[PDB]
């Protein structure tokens, strides 16, 4: 069964309006990444799988930004996040990458040969 890998507050940049808002996110080891206006039902404001996604780091316009990029059909999806320190960013990007890598291993076990 599915377990929480990491949860906590992130600053998420809006997709239409590129302002930053605080969101409480939970990452689960099936790849679910779900974000709420408040600490958790009430529907989440964000809900997407990190499976088959890529992580990017950037420092502009905000230092300690990371981006999750998912290529899906024709669309590539980007979800942009900020935290207050580079150590905090590494906690999140390591957690997400580890979950994605677990799922990639599983995919390879299914597809190959």
């Amino acid at each position: 069964d599915v377990a929480i890998v990491k949860e906590g507050w992130l600053h998420k940049r809006g997709e239409y309006i590129k302002t930053w808002r605080p969101r409480y996110f939970l990452l689960k080891n099936d790849g679910t990444f779900i974000g709420y206006k408040e600490r958790p039902r009430e529907a989440p404001l964000n809900n997407f799988s990190v499976a088959q996604c890529q992580l990017m780091k950037t420092e502009r316009p905000r230092p300690n930004t990371f981006i999750i990029r998912c290529l899906q059909w024709t669309t590539v999806i980007e979800r942009t996040f900020h935290v207050e320190t580079p150590e905090e960013r590494e906690e999140w990007t390591t957690a997400i990458q580890t979950v994605a890598d677990g799922l990639k291993k599983q995919e390879e076990e299914e597809m190959d040969f």
